[PDB]
């Protein structure tokens, strides 16, 4: 907070009083299904150190939610996307550097609860006969409760160096049909991994026996479409002006597969099975103001 | 977040110190009950690198959830809406693209609560005769909680390509009178698909023994209204100033019937039973900046 | 979200460096006890494509909750709101359209939650005689909750075509002096529709027993009065500019009537038994910048 | 708040008219793979006392979460990050001085419920041979319920005296797979520290028994980046113009080793094994208002 | 509120159109550990009636919690800090006075909840020798709930004179590794104070046994830095315009110790055992609008 | 609000385009403890219909809480403050008059919840011998809860006049260390108003039984700190232009005073014991825009 120090608000920003020039550039990769697009802003403030670029790699990476391959009504296997990876790199011999990054590993808490409660209690019995009994009894409990809130993806930012930053969003896990979470590691003995699983014991064909992708979540089915934001500054004094970028757009799909044994289905799930890349290299012209590939 | 990098918040937005000319066409498709309407707005930053336009698909879908059949007291039929559609769409040979939509697939969390508790319990009992007993007891408990929300329609992003993109509205589940969820795959060995059911075993007529629509979500009768952005962008410098787009409205009906077979109503669910589509063809003007058909 | 897709907020909205020219119309129906008004605004952008005039039929309509008709001490009625409309529309030959209106159907979510529990059990019973006895014990425990909220009335926009659109408030349910939600369908076996009852065999005159119009909703008694918003636009090179509205604020009473039948109340509900219906119509001279009527 | 002492809003508040020079450096440390970076901003207001000089140590610190040492399959190692710490300090001779910080330590709050419950019980029992008995009861309950929320990791600004202020990030707690929240001097007679264990009586190689990285927290694996602000203000009319700073980066690892004693896991933690340090020597010119190294 | 008695919001303030001379003086007091700081801001509005200065005394007072005393393994004491204060004063033959000051004593609020219960209860019992036996029971049950927040540290405003205005930060209580919440005054008969112990029973050292400053508090380690404002009105036709102020930055420790009776640690504390002051004087120039010392 | 009227906010203010003459006096009563301080602003508006004048009475008021009579270790007594006053008054013959007041009564609520349940049971129990057994039971429970939010002190608008109007501000309730509310009219047959008692049947001197005051609520030995505003019109054409206020801080203290009967301490409140008047006189000059004694 810039108003916690006794600061005017928004003094120590840069930006003020200056002319940015943005664009923009569209590229659909047909083989691997992402719709990749960087959003760039130049920005050379006069009262500032370095000249600056702010790079916002917005696209879209499709899901590759499907049956690959099926035998017959007793096996049948499943290609669903495990995670989606974005990164930007910089050659080793360059002269920029990454300054920021907006998404940031963040501190993750839990709520607790203790509880202790004592008891009394008595009560008088009496029948016909004039028998009368009676009893005086008391209780304590104790409870620990932990209650905490757990996204079906979550985002994380790769250990950034000064050429490359990267993030990254994975699977944490899922609830089947109100069923508990399940996730790629959850086993069971007698049906094993039913994450993806529609009916424990159906008769139905082992292709026809998979979770709906309307039921399970957006992002397998339709894919990820990422929003993340990182400037790279270069010296105003550099004798070289032009600059070279990587744009990479990863995305990596596990192998689901449930077996009929005699009476119930059982799945099994095999992770990073398969990991389609799409890398695109831009060019930065500081001089110019315009990145152009 | 701008701020978060600590850029001058709003200083990488386009739009500053420009004249937009905004528009409006409205369309309504009688024989399918569309009310469609877009909303373009052509803005032409010179600090950006290409011209934009920005088209959001407001317009209106109807619901059309009626009886179409009867035979009889003993069974009847019903329409209703399964799914609402809106995608727009550019010619291969087109040289503009799809730049940017709003309404885009998220991430949907979860809560998850652990309890466990401890117990410890004693009584001394005693009568007339002089008898006296006692007891000493314990317990353990350990309880997993799982709650998350669930909307009615739940709205999907199609996987955008470079030409296209569109996206749908699906029927998560409905709570019939106060009952649990019930969705199109729910069924009940004695009942069936009990989701748009009046009364189990009413001496109703089979048409009359439907849920009002006013009991039923808004959007299966008063229909879907939707409000999307897309923006198109196109470079300056290209010989042709002229573009098509193909707007589609399409909506998916499914039939649910309830049959007496002796004593209680049975209700069977057939989805993706009818489709409604409305295409119009809108020419786009760079050079004038208008978009008229 | 404007500022979503990067562009600038409130770029994309029309009104900017323009005078628009508002006006005001009252009038009160004596007969049916609605005050209707309207408020109108010409908003004529050059930027724009055409010409606009939002229409705000604010207005209020009466509750009208009160009992018509008593037969002796036996039986009575009373008419209520069941349901409150308000709809605007344009003559078939008209060549200005509908293009927008504020208040549309929502979907609705719901909360779900699942739960689990495990236990153990084992105590010591012993008393003078020196006998000892044993138990253990154990118990499984599966629960499904689900919570909503549901209003008393629920706003609802009617199918808008392009010369007619329409809303519309009905009656969802109500709680009788913290007794379970009641509404129209309601029925018990032995008293039947509770809905508006006071005592179920109180000893008061029929007429004396209904519910206070206090307890109940203010709807009921004191009225609704709506905000409802909508925009016609008009091409700017027709060759009449003039054009011609109706608004209608038609309001639907129902009949409750409860009967003494030998020594509790019996309460029957006949839905859709009046219909009151103003309608009014408006010249609208877009050359002028006046509505007037 | 300014407000509340009748004072405008801002008004006491320092940067009004003025030009700021702001800056940015940024290093990478190879060796201890920490991004450190600077964000300084030179405020010199006439209407303030001293010259000023905001620093913002963003940067970034890995987390190394990663298995060290393996010793066949019967016991393993694991060095995970402890702490993070991020300090700034000034030489004893230097004139300039410390003066804010925005992150500082903060009263922490609980919930606290009290229950009390008075309770009433009586049955009628009876069988075909005409016994008739009876029972009445009562009991009492008291319960306390204390509630709060604890993060995985707390924030701590150690204190800052004239010369060097610092922060210190420190590890809470974490719940091991839905399992009660663990933290270092955590310890079971059978198990051990079950902190970062897979499974209690696997059968794999004690390498492969550790917890995934993606299912413990973010900050261990992916690293910590901090957002720390200070400010140093300099008398005006000091003769030397020229300051040194020094800002340090170090990060802290323990060794957590589990054992395969006889027939389950056992699990041991060292807090404090390894410590990373990078410091680097930054030098201020006051006059030309510009940090550089 | 301004604005709810229909002035215009920001009407009533004081500092428009005004240029205000703010400053800073920074001390560190090395014997007591007490980095104290002051932010000065002279505001002169003309239409106002009395000069002001409003005094910010941020500052950072250290926790200093650490074991003073061990007597071999038997017993061991251990100093923390009790309360944090903060108090300005003015000379009695002064002629400015005490206006205003922002962190005030405010209401506090609880929740409290009243529940009521009937039953019903009946079973039927029966054997194979034909015997059949019947229960009839009902019950009662009222219960009372209070909940509400308590902080760890209270801040309070000790009641402010003419000359004299101060603060004061208490120790309310703290829970001790997820056990209920203790205070300075909690007793237990076996033992005693466990406000700061490791282990009931442990067999470490008496040193050894306290708990980990991490573990407790930030504010008792770390130190209590304020944020305190007050403002100071002089007359402007003053025959003197010279004024001297003293801030005292008092901090109270406590002394806890435990001691290895027989079989457990007991814990006794002492209120009130050391007091820390730090009193610096400034001297107020109203004419040239400087503080200086 | 403005803007649900159509109105453009801010409109019907008043205080546009005017310059207001602020001011401030200060006045400490030492014999009362009552550091008094009012804040004026004189609003002249040509466009308004009265000159205006807000009188902001912030002061402060101490609280008094202290043992001030004992009598051996048998009994003493204890003054705490009861309820806070602060009242403005007008002369009789006086031309001006009271317009508004911001803090003022607001309708409280409370939240009220009804449930009901239905269950079943059956077991079948069989021993070694072959005995068979069987049971199947039913139960109902209807409950209701209600529950609502009620603070320590609460402050209340006495029904204002034209010429005085004045605030109010009780005592509630308290918590006396977890145990229920206690308030000045609580009684116990044994232990008595247990409000300010330490231990029920403690061996210390009387005068030492008594709540800590830290523990206790801020306002009882803090005291409290007011803000209320009032406005006071005159007209423009007033023969007189100058005008007189009365200031009252009136306190009222109780006398709280416990007993050692023969066990157990018996603790008897007497409410309204003293009362402590603060009236200053101060003089308005319309004409002058200043108010000063
Ligand atoms: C896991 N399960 C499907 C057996 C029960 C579902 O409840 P929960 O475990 O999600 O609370
Ligand atoms: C599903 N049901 C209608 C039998 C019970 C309704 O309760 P729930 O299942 O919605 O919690
Ligand atoms: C419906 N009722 C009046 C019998 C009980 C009221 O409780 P609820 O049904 O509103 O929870
Ligand atoms: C600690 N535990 C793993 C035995 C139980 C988990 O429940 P909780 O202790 O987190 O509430
Ligand atoms: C106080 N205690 C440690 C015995 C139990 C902890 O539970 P609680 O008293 O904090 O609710
Ligand atoms: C009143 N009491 C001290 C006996 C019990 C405290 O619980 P509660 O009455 O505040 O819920």
């Amino acid at each position: 907070a810039d108003s916690d120090i006794n600061i005017k608000t928004g003094t120590t920003d840069i930006g003020s009083n200056t002319t940015v020039k943005t664009g923009d550039l569209v590229t659909y990769d047909k083989e691997n299904g992402m719709h990749k697009k960087v959003f760039y802003s130049f920005i050379d403030d006069k009262n500032h150190n370095k000249k600056l670029l702010v790079i916002r790699t917005k696209g879209t990476i499709a899901g590759q939610y499907r049956v690959y391959s099926e035998e017959g009504a007793n096996k049948s296997g499943l290609a669903w996307p495990s995670a989606f990876k974005v990164q930007l790199q910089l050659p080793d011999n360059e002269v920029a550097q990454i300054s920021d990054y907006y998404p940031r590993n963040s501190i993750d808490t839990k709520e607790y609860m203790s509880t202790l409660t004592y008891g009394f209690n008595g009560n008088v019995t009496g029948d016909d006969t004039g028998k009368i009994g009676g009893l005086i009894g008391a209780n304590v409990s104790i409870g620990h409760t932990l209650k905490y809130v757990q996204p079906d993806f979550k985002t994380i930012l790769e250990s950034p160096t000064d050429k490359k930053v990267g993030w990254k969003v994975i699977f944490n896990n899922m609830v089947n049909q109100n069923w508990g979470p399940y996730d790629r590691d959850s086993w069971n003995p007698v049906y094993g991994n039913q994450l993806f699983m529609k009916t424990r014991n159906g008769s139905m064909k082992a292709a026809d026996n998979f979770l709906d992708p309307n039921k399970a979540s957006s992002l397998l089915s339709s894919g990820f479409s990422p929003d993340f934001a990182t400037v790279i500054t270069m010296d105003r004094k550099a004798s070289k002006q032009q600059t070279n970028i990587d744009v990479i757009y990863e995305r990596v799909r596990d192998d689901y597969q449930l077996h009929w044994t005699s009476t119930n289905w059982k799945g099994t799930n095999t992770k990073d099975k398969w990991t389609d890349r799409s890398s695109e290299r831009y060019k930065i012209d500081w001089e110019k103001e315009e990145m152009t590939n």
